[PDB]
């Protein structure tokens, strides 16, 4: 059967389809996107019932009357149970019925307009009121039901019974091949990826890492350093401060009475029978009951029961407080309450409701204030002249201090200061406080102030710390100059992965910090040479993004463009900005991709004989209508990368009208206005200006190659050993990094020099992918936020409103997203100065090391250059150097002087080298490196003398050093 | 609430009864009677001119 | 200038009487009257006139 | 009613509370934004400096 | 900048507020990691050695 | 301030100064790129260089 073993802790295991599990909502499916929410996805137990036979059972929140649970399970009490259906009769026959704490609910449906209508018969005392409640979606594959009586019927909230003790769902079966799997389900907090309105995948907020995940939007974090605070404990002592004062105290209490109707003569819902309500000492002969005293405290009384689905509270109504929230230390200048209505102030109303679906304000509280002090708010009684103070050390706390509010963590110090008695930042925070009585000071530290973690590879690998003792579960902890750092570090590495100032931090997570010719010596040189090739990425574009600036702002409402109008300007100014730096980009990288017909012809595994090019020429155009398509390792790299599910550049808009199907999300932001430019860097013309520029190097291909050896080593290099062999290891280099591109291979430390510049460029490149979408993300939520206004919901507010109160309520929104839009284009116009310098810096990489042979080192990878291959890349272009290294390492060794006729010496004057001899010749070469290449003339000085330690020469023999001599 | 053009489209989706964008447009519904999914395209979306 | 044409609307809604080269976004202008849909969950019609 | 975030939430009922805190929030996301353009832009000066 | 610290100053509830502004917070503080990798990069390429 | 240091932030046996202040608000300042040792490193191979 398609169902699965619970996880241990209760996860539901990562492989498995979802394949008829919803996400449940209250409103608003969405259709394509990933969505953080709290969900009853954790599972307390799983099970399943088959129609062989069929077994009617009562399942309790508490996990009571159970099935066989598979895989792991929890006795907590549940939040839901899910109930997943594999068969045809849905509910169209049987029933479900709940165990309320007040009765027996039965649901169940009926067509006797030939379809399903489904009723409640909520039955007590032995009377049934049958009610109606909707009509019955036509495939039922999944319902829930949460303890606190919301029904979900293939994840939608269909309707809602009030708190429930037990479920039982009733059913005959009409095969053997029917089931259904029951789950009893806590809500948990997860990232979800949704596709066609369908979980395809999820991951749960709950270890440290995921939680980065989840605070990020994305399935995939890119390595780096990112900011965290660690969650904070989940409830705190209180602690409180004063001035001394006369406690003079009063209690402000307020009784609420009502009953239910009953019987049905009078229907049970219909409308409080039975109101009573009073404040205590309310004589309102004197007039309003007012707050004499300095400390006060309210109460809240019900005298009703909980019979039925009633309930009743105050609510704010209207005030800058709520009833019981006053008595957090708010302050007033003088504060009064009344049950007749009382000018200047606001009402809060005494609502009773039946099942949160019928309401009536069985009275209102009226309350009056003026601002200012002497009269304080408290939790509980207060006596005589001299007032406590309450404090907790050392533990976090939430205070009340002064009249200043807030968490942290109260610690006596060790400062003294005269003036004040609170101390406070820029901000306004308070950072510590004088109790006045003692002269002691305190100070605040905010507990769970931000750590930052480092990631790499998706796990945290290292944190660093204000302070000295392993957070996140890390093994050990060193002290560096402005910060503590954490790590499973054993501190015995070298190369960096990341690098954060002066700071490097390699893949253990451990932390580093970072930065002879004239000898007749001994000296270490490779006797053998090995090619590594290395891989770089740079961006050269963004895809360019013009938003209607009308569109995005009104939703096309055509009252709101006239009120647009008024914004002189505002648009034209923002939609210009974007347009103009479009129009720069384009030209920009349309002057930088080039093509030339010639080399392009040439750019062919036929001229490169031993070296297998194969994979990095752009492909023939299997379809015609093209020059040219993509190479294999471009195919390779561009579906290795997923595209963000945040909001897509791959647009096209030519079916956003035809309407044949819900819009995927590059028509769901045209919709608002955002259109996504053609991409300035087709694939075809990459192709083109890339297969062009690989033809470079045609322009005897592979002897041409072996010249750009000859700049390191004349001699040894065109010999066939070097010929065939280096082309076979430049042909393996090659299978390693397709390979790596390709899929996950484990690199040992040697291969790592190269395969961790593989990994660099893919976490580089989805980084640019996921910063993209993020920015479109941000832009297109922003319409979702209603500042302040009545709703989002432009259209709304005139089905509401009259014309002028509307559209000062349209002005907030209005106000609100040319906000949104000014900052969509700090962000664009920032990535496209950050991309220019990138493009900049591409275009000489390319004339250096890709036309060129580059003669300076580390700029195309760590290495001895010999040459570039490109590639395209997702809004960009990837580098492919071609580099070589010791092998072999061990001494030849090298002279200070010659002596020449035996009579005559000859000393140099060249120190950024050594000089070596083999096989009847001199060569000259960087201090720990196999150069055959010769020395020259001026390199030496001559002498009437001759050493022991100098090698010996005719003026004939002088040849192998210069003709010259 | 909003104007837009509605049509019935070719999608089948068991899940919900509105679908929505990120900006909380709606996109489509359900006629929960019946389980014909509709579509809702803004009409007059952006055109550009040269 | 009256706002009239394609390219009037273009002008007035950048209060240019010049209008450089260039690609400009612009929705057309929408049907003037408008059909009524409504669309709800059914529900007991039980129904009231405030008067 | 106030900038202290927890002197809201001591005042008032969560929902109440919560669109007093989106003014908050709003606000201070706009702050960051303005304080990145003013980073963004020292770096892009900077970045002229240096070279 | 720690965007969520600096937004709701620690606050519980304000975080799980803070959540509905969908990437608010992950585009500004990735603006700022970003231009501070940059400077890292192109300073400790500039500062250069040689013993 | 951007001389900052975070190690005594939390110790907390004294009352926040600039550096601290400001952590507390979750703004968090790099240790500089250029250290004076790695400035007066390439500085003094600069001059060297004459
Ligand atoms: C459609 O709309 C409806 C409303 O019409 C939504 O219903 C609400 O959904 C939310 C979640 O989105 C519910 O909140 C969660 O409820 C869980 C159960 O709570 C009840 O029991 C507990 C005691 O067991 C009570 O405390 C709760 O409230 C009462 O107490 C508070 C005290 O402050 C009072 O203020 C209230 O007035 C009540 O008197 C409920 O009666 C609850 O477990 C859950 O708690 C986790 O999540 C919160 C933050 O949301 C964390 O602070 C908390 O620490 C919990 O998370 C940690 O703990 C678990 C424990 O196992 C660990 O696994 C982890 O460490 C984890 O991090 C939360 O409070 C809400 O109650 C519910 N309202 C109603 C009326 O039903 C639907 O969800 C919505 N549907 C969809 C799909 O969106
Ligand atoms: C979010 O969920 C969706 C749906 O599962 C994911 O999209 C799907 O991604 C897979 C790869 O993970 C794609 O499969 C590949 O498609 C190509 C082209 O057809 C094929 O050659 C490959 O062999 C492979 O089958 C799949 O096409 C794609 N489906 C859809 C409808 O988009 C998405 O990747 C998930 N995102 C994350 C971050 O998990
Ligand atoms: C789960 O809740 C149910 C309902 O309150 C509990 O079952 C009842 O428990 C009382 C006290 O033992 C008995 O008088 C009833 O006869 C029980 N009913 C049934 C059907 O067993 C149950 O004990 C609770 N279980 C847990 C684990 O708390
Ligand atoms: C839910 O309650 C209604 C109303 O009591 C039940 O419908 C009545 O059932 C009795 C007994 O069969 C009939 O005499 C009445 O004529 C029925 N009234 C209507 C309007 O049909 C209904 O049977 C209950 N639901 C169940 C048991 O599934
Ligand atoms: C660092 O090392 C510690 C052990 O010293 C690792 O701790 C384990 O973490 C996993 C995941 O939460 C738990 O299942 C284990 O039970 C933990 N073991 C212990 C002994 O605590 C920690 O995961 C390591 N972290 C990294 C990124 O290497
Ligand atoms: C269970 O469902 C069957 C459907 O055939 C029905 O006949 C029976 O009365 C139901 N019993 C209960 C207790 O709901
Ligand atoms: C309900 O639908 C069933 C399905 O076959 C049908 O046989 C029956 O006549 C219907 N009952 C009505 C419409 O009352
Ligand atoms: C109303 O309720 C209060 C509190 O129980 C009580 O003092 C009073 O006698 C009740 N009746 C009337 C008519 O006020
Ligand atoms: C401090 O507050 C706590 C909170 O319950 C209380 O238990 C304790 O008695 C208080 N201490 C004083 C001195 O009032
Ligand atoms: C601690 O306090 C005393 C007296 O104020 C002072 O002499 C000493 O220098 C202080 N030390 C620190 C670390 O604050
Ligand atoms: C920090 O922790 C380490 C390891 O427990 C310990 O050796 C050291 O003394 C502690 N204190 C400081 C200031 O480093
Ligand atoms: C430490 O690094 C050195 C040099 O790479 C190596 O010889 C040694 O095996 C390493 N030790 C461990 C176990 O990491
Ligand atoms: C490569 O060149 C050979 C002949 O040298 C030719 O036959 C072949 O078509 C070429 N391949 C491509 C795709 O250019
Ligand atoms: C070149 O390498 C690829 C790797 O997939 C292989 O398919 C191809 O046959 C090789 N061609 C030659 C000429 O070695
Ligand atoms: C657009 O609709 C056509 C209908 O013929 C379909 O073939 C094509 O795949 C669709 N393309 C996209 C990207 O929706
Ligand atoms: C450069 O390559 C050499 C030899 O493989 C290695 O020892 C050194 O650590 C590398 N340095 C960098 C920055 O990659
Ligand atoms: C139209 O719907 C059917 C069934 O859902 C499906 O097979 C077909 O591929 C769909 N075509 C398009 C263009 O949506
Ligand atoms: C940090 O606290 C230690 C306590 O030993 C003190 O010596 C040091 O001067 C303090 N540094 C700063 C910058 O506060």
């Amino acid at each position: 059967e398609n169902v699965f073993a619970v996880e241990s802790g209760g996860y539901i295991p990562s492989d498995f389809a979802f394949n008829n599990w919803f996400l449940l909502t209250n409103t608003s499916s969405v259709v394509d996107g990933v969505v953080r929410s709290f969900q009853p996805l954790l599972l307390n137990c799983l099970w399943s019932v088959s129609g062989l036979r069929f077994t009617t059972g009562f399942v309790y929140f508490n996990g009571t009357g159970r099935g066989d649970c598979k895989g792991f399970s929890s006795d907590v009490l549940s939040d839901v149970i899910r109930y997943n259906l594999n068969f045809e009769e849905n509910l169209r026959r049987g029933t479900i019925l709940f165990k309320t704490s007040y009765g027996v609910v039965v649901f169940y449906c009926t067509n006797n307009l030939g379809n399903f209508y489904c009723f409640v018969n909520t039955t007590i005392g032995t009377e049934t009121t049958s009610a109606f409640v909707g009509a019955l979606p036509k495939t039922v594959r999944e319902f829930v039901i949460s303890r606190t009586g919301h029904f979900y019927i293939n994840g939608y909230r269909y309707f809602t019974l009030g708190n429930v003790e037990a479920v039982n769902f009733n059913v005959t079966t009409a095969e053997t091949t029917d089931f259904f799997t029951v789950a009893l389900a806590s809500y948990a907090d997860v990232l979800v990826n949704v596709s066609q309105t369908s979980i395809a995948n999820i991951i749960y907020c709950n270890s440290v890492i995921n939680r980065l995940r989840c605070d990020q939007l994305s399935f995939y974090v890119p390595d780096g350093f990112y900011s965290t605070s660690p969650i904070q404990s989940v409830e705190l002592p209180v602690s409180i401060v004063s001035l001394p004062v006369y406690h003079k105290h009063m209690f402000i209490v307020l009784y609420v009475d009502f009953k239910p109707q009953s019987g049905g003569g009078k229907c049970f819902n219909c409308y409080p029978a039975g109101v009573n309500i009073t404040l205590a000492n309310f004589n309102e002969t004197k007039g309003p009951l007012c707050v004499d005293t300095s400390h006060f405290t309210t109460k809240y009384v019900a005298v009703y029961a909980n019979v039925g689905r009633w309930s009743a509270s105050i609510n704010t109504g209207n005030c800058p407080f709520s009833f019981g929230k006053v008595n957090n230390f708010v302050k007033f200048g003088s504060v009064c309450f009344s049950l007749k209505d009382i000018p200047g102030g606001c009402a809060m109303p005494i609502v009773a409701n039946w099942a949160y679906s019928k309401y009536y304000t069985i009275g209102t509280l009226y309350v009056s204030w003026s601002d200012g002090d002497g009269i304080t708010g408290v939790p509980q009684p207060v006596e005589g002249v001299s007032s406590f103070m309450n404090v907790t050390l050392d533990k976090c706390t939430k205070y009340n201090i002064y009249d200043v509010s807030g968490v942290g963590v109260i610690r006596v110090s060790n400062d003294t200061f005269l003036n004040g008695i609170t101390y406070t930042s820029t901000s306004g925070n308070l950072l510590g406080f004088k109790d006045v009585t003692k002269g002691t000071i305190y100070s605040i530290t905010p507990c769970n102030p931000p750590d930052q973690l480092v990631v790499y590879q998706q796990a945290v690998v290292g944190a660093m710390l204000s302070e000295n003792f392993t957070s996140y579960g890390f093994s050990n902890v060193v002290e560096l100059p402005k910060f503590f750092y954490a790590s499973n570090g054993t501190y015995n590495c070298t190369d960096a992965v990341l690098t954060y100032s002066s700071f490097g931090v390699c893949a253990d997570g451990s932390i580093i910090a970072v930065q002879s010719a004239i000898v007749t010596a001994n000296l270490s040189i490779p006797s053998n040479w090995t090619i590594s090739v290395q891989v770089e990425y740079l961006q050269i574009t963004s895809t360019p993004i013009v938003v209607d600036c009308s569109t995005y702002v009104c939703n096309g409402n055509v009252r709101c463009v006239e009120l647009l109008k008024q914004y002189t300007s505002a648009c034209k100014t923002i939609e210009d900005a974007l347009r103009n730096s479009a129009r720069l980009e384009s030209a920009d990288v349309s002057e930088m991709l080039t093509f030339d017909k010639k080399a392009f012809t040439l750019a062919n595994v036929s001229s490169f004989g031993d070296y297998n090019l194969s994979s990095v020429i752009p492909s023939l155009p299997t379809s015609g209508s093209r020059v040219a398509g993509r190479s294999a390792i471009e195919d390779i790299l561009f579906s290795k990368i997923v595209t963000s599910g945040l909001g897509t550049v791959d647009a096209d808009y030519k079916n956003c009208t035809k309407g044949l199907s819900i819009a995927d999300l590059a028509c769901a932001q045209y919709y608002n206005g955002i259109m996504v430019l053609p991409g300035v860097a087709d694939a075809e013309r990459m192709a083109m200006y890339t297969g062009s520029l690989i033809g470079g190097i045609a322009l005897p291909f592979s002897l041409a190659i072996q010249a750009r050896l000859n700049y390191v080593a004349l001699q040894t290099d065109v010999l066939q050993e070097n010929q065939k062999i280096l082309a076979a290891s430049f042909n393996k280099a090659m299978t390693n990094i397709v390979d790596a591109f390709t899929g996950v291979n484990d690199a040992i430390t040697q291969t790592s020099q190269a395969l961790q510049t593989v990994a660099t460029a893919l976490n580089k490149i989805q980084d640019v992918v996921n910063q993209q979408g993020n920015s479109l993300n941000h832009l297109t939520s922003q319409l979702r936020q209603n500042f302040q206004a009545i709703s989002s919901s432009i259209q709304a507010i005139y089905d509401r409103l009259d014309p002028p109160q509307a559209d000062q309520q349209v002005d907030r929104l209005i106000t609100g997203r040319l906000a949104a839009l000014n900052v969509f284009v700090s962000h664009t116009l920032t990535k496209y100065t950050e991309v220019r310098a990138s493009r900049q810096l591409a275009q000489q990489k390319v004339n250096e090391c890709v036309k060129s042979q580059s003669k300076r080192y580390g700029f195309c990878g760590n290495g001895t250059h010999i040459f570039s291959i490109v590639n395209a890349a997702p809004e960009g272009l990837v580098f492919l150097h071609t580099v070589l290294l010791p092998t072999q390492y061990k001494d030849v060794e090298a002279w200070s002087g010659l002596c020449v006729d035996g009579t005559n010496g000859y000393v140099l004057r060249q120190p950024n080298l050594a000089l070596y001899k083999e096989g009847n010749y001199y060569r000259i070469t960087s201090r720990i490196m196999f150069e055959p290449r010769i020395p020259t003339m001026a390199d030496f000085v001559q002498i009437e003398n001759c050493n022991v330690t100098f090698v010996n020469i005719s003026r004939s023999e002088l040849q192998t050093i210069v003709p010259e001599y």
